[PDB]
């Protein structure tokens, strides 16, 4: 998998991105059985300011988590590891739970490249 | 749902910013009866040169929106949608509609957390 | 189509992120028959140091190609074509396929719109 994960900058320092990398990962093989190298942590920064909710405008403590797994998870798992997230994450970037948000696309495993190789 | 909206950098002023935040979210739920709150609009600056159409590079006129929507919804809701958004982001951007790109994905509800719950 | 290219900041000079988005561009067009125009790259660059492999740091070399096609290509069709991107990236980047990732993200025609106008 690859978790783009969205954030404004100098809320995480490199010690909770590596935090948050870490919670991410580790929920993700626990729950899946997937690998630990085969997940990618992609974080995004964006300056303060950039993030709307109702069209109201936003401080830095926002998180988007967006995932991009392959296809033929049961609904009860995918909900699991979205919990997971939102909890290991909210402790390993000292964040209250309402602050983040987890998003997950699905796709076939046939278009899928890591490491240069298909899965 | 939310909106993630790639643009280059300074070419919306924080207010303008918040004029297409405004115009995305209410099309949004005059559109569908998603509630205000529930629409996060995430803008993603670039530098001036990091767009290329047909291999040619752009300046800094064009926008990208990416909707991450709960699946479920008619093609002719979407359709509207969609017009709405190009519409409403060309006036609130001052910026023509040929420069504007939309683009929707689907999730199902059940791996969709916003405000650390699930929807 | 749009290319999503997620890139560290000042892994590729101007004059290789023309060469990457002509790439993956021409892979495109030659693979599928979709014109020249119609494929936006839109490079996403970070700070080294953004990108988690199994909760390890990595520095400045991973790209990850992110792109949102219409549905409807044959398994062996995106298989080629990613194939191609890897391959045609890893040369025009000057980088080893070990470094290059690709996933694609399917959407309904009817909703997309490209240059204010729908496909």
């Amino acid at each position: 998998p690859v978790y783009m994960v969205y954030v404004s900058q100098d809320r995480l320092t490199p010690s909770a991105k590596h935090a948050v990398a870490k919670a991410i990962t580790d929920a993700h093989r626990g729950l899946t059985g997937t690998q630990h190298f085969l997940a990618q942590v992609n974080f995004q920064e964006q300056p303060a300011g950039n993030v709307f909710l109702g069209g109201v405008q936003q401080g830095g403590d926002t998180i988007f988590v967006h995932g991009l797994h392959r296809e033929g998870r049961s609904a009860d798992l995918k909900g699991q590891l979205a919990q997971r997230i939102v909890d290991d994450v909210s402790v390993a970037a000292e964040i209250d739970r309402k602050h983040i948000w987890v998003y997950f696309g699905e796709m076939p495993a046939q278009q899928m490249v890591e490491y240069g190789r298909f899965l």
